[PDB]
């Protein structure tokens, strides 16, 4: 998972997310197919931490929350995209999602 310098996205959760997301479905060949970023969508969703699991209802994802701006992602998540910036891009769609940071503390 991951990427070196943590280069996902904008503020950190989103950005976390999208990136790890991301190119776990294009290594484990899981993409190319928007259903199935869908379902994954909900796969990794549930199968994180609250951080993750929170962060997706602004996103889209578990079939439920926001079911249009989930096109959004999985859509440009079946070809390598600008996805560090379309979080930046998500800011235009609500402002929340730049935060949940993982540890204030």
């Amino acid at each position: 998972q991951e990427a070196g310098g943590r280069p996902g996205a904008d503020c950190e959760v989103c950005k976390e997310f999208l990136n790890r997301f991301y190119k776990s479905l294009i290594d484990r060949g899981v993409n190319f197919s928007l259903d199935t970023i869908e379902k994954e969508l909900i796969s990794f969703c549930l199968d994180t931490k609250g951080k993750e699991n929170r962060l997706c209802y602004y996103l889209g994802a578990t079939k439920d929350a926001a079911t249009k701006i989930l096109s959004e992602v999985t859509r440009p998540m079946s070809v390598h995209m600008p996805a560090m910036k379309i979080c930046e891009k998500l800011k235009k769609l609500d402002s929340q999602i730049c935060e949940l940071k993982y540890e204030k503390t």
